[PDB]
């Protein structure tokens, strides 16, 4: 019993926003470059500022052929009032990839399966589906709203920007 | 289906925890911030010593209007011969949260659902509710005596403190 | 419900790894440590190369009573177009220890249970065995050949090694 839940990831540059950890003798990502991140969240239909990401990017390796990084990502996607989804797995700059899902709290206590990374805009805009099992619950409304097709060109709706409570879930992590 | 299990985690400061690595941008804890940690675990009736906590801390911001932390913490709970509980989810200085149980070893392989995390004293003393689904079986008699209430005066009973045989489970972790 | 599966994780040392970022005021391992890896991933019958290993080892306590070291690792096993396992749990340099499955995707979606983790060279050779539950198929019989005999001398099958057609899977991972 699957429900699918997708959300954009979009880094407004106002969170100190990736904080790289430099530890690899390559002018380019190596192994030992470790990089805490936190990102804002929006819901799938992009109406609704729901939270945040947060968590922690370890470089693996530079993929020179592919013209971009392989990371290994920690790091939980929070959802205001309902919980928190968390997730483990390959962060690839160059291609989509599936993270697993490895728990959650709040709505999504139970929660299991894998999620979809789709990098839109490297690296401020992402698109994530999540297929989602285990939930006790119907996902309430407001985050199942259809979702705008991924494009490099997204944008949050205004309100969400501007953070009005039409545009927000209540106590949208932040 | 679900098996409650509380525990205390208690910071005795003779395990070189917490380290904090230093990297943010600010005086006060931010990005870029990491605190690997390792403190004690005694029962929930605080009668016996189990084991330690094990993990990594990820600051994610200074809240300033809660005089606090927020941190992503990644990190495992051992209880001697009967395995770990792995979690993931926010920890918050100044409030409670809830975190992700991410799997389990031993007599907990299987386990999921959610954590409570109630603060009692910053930095030093901490009580946790795992709300336990998935196990094989009922939980140990030893590991589920009924807890003491939590409040800023716990202390783990001086038997547990000692080390004393009677005080900790077998091959408690250390 | 419960399906075995055995790997070899080995470290070629071409792949920069392990990178030993030094925070510890002492000369040996201590808390503040952070070891960030990724090696090679063999099939247990060692005929063929599945993928890597990627993830952060956190640095808990020296142990010198075992003349070793306690990590908590948080990482993951890629099997090529196959999908991945995410696990986080103890290791050891000296005695073997069962991780946790946090979870999984591709034909590892699901995924949950408990891993075993055997030590064989410190810390180039490792024997793994997965006791999955969750899955949606059977294993695919080329990940599920009898395991060679684990010991310190155990050697990928030359055609492996050797990244040639019969000795890899479809798009093993690099
Ligand atoms: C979960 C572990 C899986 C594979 C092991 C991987 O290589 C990583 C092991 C972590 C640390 C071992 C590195 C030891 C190097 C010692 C040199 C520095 C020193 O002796 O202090």
């Amino acid at each position: 019993k699957v429900q699918e839940l997708s959300v954009y990831e979009i880094n407004e540059l106002d969170r100190h926003s990736p904080k790289i950890l430099k530890n690899a003798f390559s002018l380019m990502f190596g192994l030992g470059d470790l990089v805490p991140f936190t990102n804002k969240l929006y819901t799938g239909d992009l109406k609704k500022r729901v939270g945040i990401t947060a968590g922690l990017c370890v470089v693996i390796e530079h993929v020179p052929e592919k013209k971009g990084e392989r990371f290994e990502a920690t790091y939980s996607f929070y959802f205001g009032d309902y919980g928190h989804l968390s997730v483990q797995g390959p962060y690839l700059t160059y291609e989509d990839s599936f993270l697993a899902i490895t728990g959650g709290a709040g709505i999504f206590e139970g929660a299991y399966g894998q999620v979809k990374l789709q990098q839109l805009v490297y690296p401020t805009k992402l698109f994530y589906t999540f297929y989602l099992k285990g939930l006790a619950n119907d996902l309430p409304l407001e985050l199942t709203g259809t979702p705008v097709p991924p494009s490099k060109d997204i944008e949050p709706a205004p309100e969400a920007k501007a953070l009005e409570p039409s545009g927000v879930i209540s106590n949208y992590t932040n």
